[PDB]
């Protein structure tokens, strides 16, 4: 299959056996702000489902499926790889939804659907939008869209912008330097203390902060669910120009992303950015190994390629240069090993 | 290999990438209870080491292994599974031990070893002491052992003592509650509030608490490393009696151990009992779905089982009795998966 | 009778013997916000009173009458049904009022008065204001009344607020989780686990609380002594939308009452609101046996149905639910068998 | 029937309506004096069980037939009266147990049983052990038991002890005192202080008190159920003679109660006296109008006279006097409607 070939093995055990627990379910659908904001779009827009055939990609408990049941779907098919279809199987008959839902346990890529839907919907955005990769598996979906057929969401925006945060940079340091000992109970670690800098610095930051750290308005990266194709996520090219509007040193690229729900009658926005509500998502920072020194009405440019692994992530470059200077940075980040920071 | 055979490769590859990173055996090294008490064990035992060869199972960064150089050993073979491995190298390089420590890069159960050692020491322990079954590595290394030698650590005890605690119950009982909702953004949830209950309260709590919540002396469970065979890991039953000090709710049954290094010279104790100072390991507490009433004076009587499973942990079954009533008490939980409950 | 057709002979009989004892009028006179606004309402509006013809409906110790012959009242018929009655008239012989109040024993709705009356007074009001259903044997007592005269007390005002207590919450449900147990002294009693919860749930919760637990603003249903009629409460639906000022779980509704002396002079008003002073009356809550999230800004719709039973109280009917996602509660409540929650 | 010839029925519609309830079912259930002395009585005189055909005299949730069948009989029958009989059926379906205990919903005196029975278990007693007049119930279903049949409990023991109190003495007319008042709000008060008194002293205390108030060695009144009629339980004259162990001012008299199970293997007793752990009977005080004074070695004697009344409890008549000095003291109290003081 599609999936079994851009995925080893002992990484889809331990995705599916993650979304095979009820509490994590329920940390997703304790979200408000997803949760509400989904049933939201679709509820507003019920003309794109009333009397429609619906695919849902990856139902996990089966909540979307039944906010487009309400919404007066004739039919959805609620495909789910984990577990987690024995129990969404379980809600659908105690909700007397039988005749409207179909739960197909297993993978997307290999399931087969007996008719062609209207319409497909999803929750497959992990942190920076592309963390985990199922955009592919709802991409790959669409094999199944009619040429009328929508996408929920339709769109997705990744944003980038430069922050500053002297305290977030030397904190790695902090730590790194528990190495740099001549004799930690006789042994002297210090020839290990510039790979253990390497390995913090590879982490994205995952948390929130202060918009006042934001040192540019942010750049956007578009994907449109409805034309995009699978292969067009394997490796992800974002060029970058900022404008900076404050004086002094970057110290990285911070992320969040936007998805946007394009209905018959109205438009919904789900946010995560740091603007917003907080979103079991959050915001994400990838610090440079060397921080940039920028004066305001200067251009930081460069690049953040994204390059799709087979642990259902990517290897993250980033390479930043300061124009009227020269000045540049580099750094290489792992998106699977995130540091969850927030407290 | 042995290792293959009993272990799911999935498993394999997420638990020796997680010790792969340098932030975890920076985490390890830190218990300083740990490192010092191996340390005081081995250079107090040094006659132990002086001129003779070891070996070190899982030696990580190889803290043990420069221990043990620093005892006098001859020569050391510091096998390890993961990345680390190369790490270990380079501390022996620019520790100038290249004539004493030899890295040897593989699992202990496929590596081949040039000679026979005097003595094994490793640190296998995880949480409730049987997990990540990596005594059952150690244990296996015995192979390479003379009929003389010694293993350091050489006994495990596993302490066992029945609980109150009404509030760790009720915050349990509070997130499982979510799945009781009959109206949950309009989709009825209570179909699963029984899978929801199971689940949490398979969860075995790790954390540190005040002794006074104990209700009975505890029981002792005694695993001696030298006379132990594989095999004997596979199922362990540990049968318990509590003469109950205080009448009262039991919730649940509380697990920690102590290891000793019975050396030439001395006996060292390292202990993750509540009444010592804390270590990584904090102590484990297995709730029951439903407490057991006991007065002062009642006997409370069952087992706990661990059967091993291919995910390299256990699944434990408590059974727990009330003598005087029958009131009784059965339980499943998965060691691996636990909730971590210190902020 | 009106009285007998709509009470079970078992609830009366009960009913006005515990009126019958000395302590209850003891316990209800030494309530001072009561008695003390009774008297207020009383003498301050003396006007209505002077050389009028006053009914006192259920005049238990004659308080009432005492204060409406203080005000110079030229005749008072006092009715009261328990033996309470024959106390009262003791009270009237040894303040020497004689000639002023008259004290005829028996039930409102059968008894013979002599002459129409200028003016009715009583304390109907029970917890949540209508239980014990005497409001509706004030309202009966208007057959008395002369076409313009006048009831003190004139309107009562409902309250109705949400509120969040988790407390409170788990605390019933843990009452409740005794029925849960697999093995109770060897016997499994989980099977009614659903009838306990269910009993449990159904008792209003009579006490006070800190007004910082309600979630927003309360909304008012008002009830006119003058216009309206016995029948009108045997059903009440008391609609209700609330506008959330504040995020979180609510646990269930607060009801109060206040009641208000219209009378010549000046507007006297008793309130068990829980920003005045404590009565005997507290405040009542009733839970939900599912929380409801709602955000602030969010809309809580619904209604409270009071059903009259035969046993002089309501079966009590509340739903309500999250205009913008469809969550919903719905819940049954005895009044008749509140939880007394106190020190 | 007997039962509805002996019992006013609103007493009986109140009584089985409480009975009716989980809540008050679970009360008694978490006596675990009570539960568990019986299901240690009943499981340790197996002999008297296994193989047998068992009566239970009201069995409200069925927990002593479930002890019944513990013990190996062959057949129960459970009668229940209260609406707790479609509880205990549910019970006894889910304990798989239907093919041994059978419910029988009604009263024990009005059921037609099919067959004799070995023996009869019940819990009749109430307050001063003979209040809701169960034991007459229990005495009635000896038409159904074999001539050499047993009853558990076997024997009921009253006991009776002078005790002094002058807190609880002083407390009654400090709480009469209220009416003891010349303007209470303008009005005198002070003609009913008599009645109130009265009013009182007619109600026994129901607590818990420390030993030290008790005077004398308790005086015992045996009731053999094996033996005894129906008749037997309507007057019950209590004559007592107490040799005074300590001086001072006797206030009243302290009841509580023993039953004992004479079973073939062993005899178990259960007991309610102030010596022994708390029971939710507590104890029963009931005191004289006026104190005695006694002198250590004195004799204070006379009788106390229960009379059963059609409220399904008992008027209760207690005359004392001191034989070295004559002075006497007497009191008349309602048992119905007890004083719960403790805490
Ligand atoms: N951070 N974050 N949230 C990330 C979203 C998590 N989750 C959303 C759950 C549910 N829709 C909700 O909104 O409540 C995605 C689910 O899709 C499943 N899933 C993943 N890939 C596949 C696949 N290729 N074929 C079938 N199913 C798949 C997973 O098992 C998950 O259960
Ligand atoms: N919680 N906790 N602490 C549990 C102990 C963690 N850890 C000890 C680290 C080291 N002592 C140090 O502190 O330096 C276990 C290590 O052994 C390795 N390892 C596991 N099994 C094998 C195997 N079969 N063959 C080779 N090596 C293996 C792992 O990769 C780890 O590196
Ligand atoms: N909760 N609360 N507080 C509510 C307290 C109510 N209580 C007020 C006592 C009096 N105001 C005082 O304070 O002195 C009611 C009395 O009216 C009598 N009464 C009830 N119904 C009838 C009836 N249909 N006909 C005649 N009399 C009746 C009862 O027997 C009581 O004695
Ligand atoms: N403890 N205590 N208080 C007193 C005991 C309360 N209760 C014990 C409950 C149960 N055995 C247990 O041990 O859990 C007595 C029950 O008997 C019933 N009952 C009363 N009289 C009759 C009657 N004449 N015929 C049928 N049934 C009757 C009542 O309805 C009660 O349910
Ligand atoms: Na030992």
């Amino acid at each position: 299959s599609v999936f079994s070939e851009r995925t080893e093995e002992s990484s889809a055990v331990q995705y599916f056996q993650f979304y095979g627990y009820l509490s994590q379910q329920q940390n997703m659908m304790q979200d408000y702000v997803r949760t509400g904001t989904y049933q939201r779009a679709i509820l507003q827009n019920h003309t794109d489902f009333k009397d429609k055939i619906v695919l849902d990609v990856g139902c996990g408990s089966g909540i979307l499926s039944f906010f487009a049941a309400q919404a007066g779907a004739r039919k959805i098919y609620a495909v789910e790889a984990s577990t987690m279809a024995q129990h969404a199987e379980v809600l659908v008959k105690s909700n007397n939804l039988t005749d409207r839902i179909v739960v197909i346990p297993g993978k997307v890529e290999e399931v087969s659907l007996p008719e062609q839907v209207d319409i497909i919907i999803s929750e497959p955005m992990g942190y920076m939008l592309f963390n985990e990769r199922m955009l592919e598996s709802y991409l790959h979906a669409k094999k199944y869209l009619k040429p009328s057929g929508n996408m929920f969401p339709t769109i997705g925006d990744v944003h980038l912008a430069p922050f500053t945060d002297e305290q977030l940079y030397m904190e790695q340091f902090t730590k790194a330097n528990f190495w740099y000992q001549p004799s930690f109970h006789g042994v002297d670690l210090s020839a290990l203390r510039g790979a253990a800098v390497d390995e913090y610095f590879r982490q994205p930051v995952v948390d929130t902060f202060d918009i006042r750290i934001l040192m540019a308005k942010s750049v956007k990266y578009t994907v449109n669910f409805l034309e995009a194709k699978e292969g067009d996520l394997h490796r992800i090219e974002i060029p970058f120009k900022f404008h900076m509007l404050h004086s002094g040193l970057v110290h990285g690229l911070a992320f969040w992303f936007d998805v946007a729900f394009i209905g018959s009658i109205m438009t919904v926005w789900l946010s995560t950015a740091p603007t917003e509500p907080l979103t079991h998502w959050y915001q994400v920072r990838c610090l440079f190994q060397s921080p940039l020194f920028a004066k305001a009405g200067d251009t930081l440019s460069g690049t953040c390629l994204l390059i799709a692994n087979k642990r259902q992530s990517y290897d993250i470059s980033i390479v930043a240069q300061v124009d009227q200077t020269g000045s540049k940075s580099s750094n290489l980040l792992d998106l699977k090993n995130p540091f969850f920071r927030y407290t």
